[PDB]
């Protein structure tokens, strides 16, 4: 089998990916934001505090013929960025561009933090990380992607992301349309439960090719580019005007800016992400102070490829027995 469905930005500036998931019988379609970088899939619900819901879709499992409460299990999850929900857990049928899971573990939330509650567009996360990282207790539970993976033609999924633009998660395939050139394959080491990965080094615009080890993971669930603070140094010190705002909480630049590229490797190949990829805009409504799309990742203690690089590519997250990932221009 196989599975492909459509990726839309939530607003102008790419803060983050939603993709449509049919849940229940009848369907119930929600749409969800598909993270590699974590294990979950939560909802909200009809068991969600009444507010904390504000404009979100609802899954009602009451209306599911196809769901079943999963006793006694329970799931919390924290976020990088610091947010968190909470709930109880339901098995239910669970498709995604055309491909069918049943049985699949479907997290109801009871609670969710302000930042989504506040976030009107995304009705949920569909994790796509590993199965290690699920916080269902005391059972833990499998991703879509697990539950799947069997039965899919080849089993992979592939992450296409447009700037300022939709995009394609396809599971169980390789569009060869979708790519120019070849995929290169890398290493993954899945200790952290990540699509985590050792990228070959950096270069800023036009400038030479800096070889260096960076160890970080595929994150379609975070926005920006979380780096090292000397390649983020790099970076700004080719922005004029740019600086490291501890108010703000990152590096900001004139918005008359015009931003330099940044490329990085894998293996011998290079992904190059244009300039314009990096503008977060105005930091405030009206401000020509601009957000960066690059940023240290000194302090979370990991670096992040997250959508502002990987959206520069196309991204096979390849479940083989030995996963690898994937990344082509395109």
């Amino acid at each position: 089998s196989t599975g492909s469905a459509t990726t839309t930005p939530i607003d102008s500036l790419d803060d983050a990916y939603i993709t449509p998931v049919q849940i229940g019988t009848p369907a119930q379609t929600l749409n969800l934001d598909f993270d590699t970088g974590s294990s979950d899939l939560w909802v909200f619900s009809s068991e969600t505090t009444a507010s904390e819901v504000d404009g979100q879709t609802i899954y009602t499992p009451s209306k599911s013929t196809t769901a079943k409460l999963l006793s006694g299990a329970t799931w919390s999850i924290s976020y990088g960025d610091g947010s968190s929900s909470s709930g109880d857990v339901y098995t239910d049928t669970v498709s995604v561009g055309g491909l069918t899971v049943t049985g699949q573990a479907v997290e109801s939330a009871k609670k969710v933090s302000s930042s989504f509650t506040e976030d009107s567009t995304i009705d949920g996360l569909l994790g796509l990380a590993f199965s290690t990282l699920n916080t269902v207790s005391p059972t833990q539970q499998k991703t879509f992607f697990d539950n799947a993976k069997a039965s899919l033609d080849s089993p992979v999924f592939t992450a296409d992301l447009g700037y300022h633009a939709p995009g394609t998660y396809n599971f169980g395939f390789i569009d060869t349309t979708a790519y120019t050139g070849s995929i290169t394959y890398t290493a993954v080491s899945t200790k952290q439960g990540f699509w985590e990965w050792t990228s070959t080094g950096y270069a800023v615009g036009s400038g030479t090719f800096k070889s260096t080890s960076i160890d970080g993971i595929a994150d379609t669930g975070t926005t920006l580019l979380y780096l090292p603070a000397t390649v983020v140094s790099a970076y700004w010190a080719q922005v004029s005007g740019a600086k490291s705002s501890s108010s703000v909480g990152g590096y900001v630049f004139p918005c008359s800016a015009t931003l330099p590229s940044f490329t990085f490797g894998v293996g011998s190949a290079r992904i190059v992400i244009p300039g314009d990829y990096i503008d977060f805009g105005p930091i405030s409504t009206g401000s020509s102070s601009c957000f960066g799309g690059i940023q240290s990742s000194a302090g979370i203690g990991i670096n992040i490829f997250g959508d502002v690089a990987l959206k520069a590519a196309f991204v096979v997250f390849n479940g083989a027995t030995t996963p690898t990932l994937g990344f082509a221009s395109k």
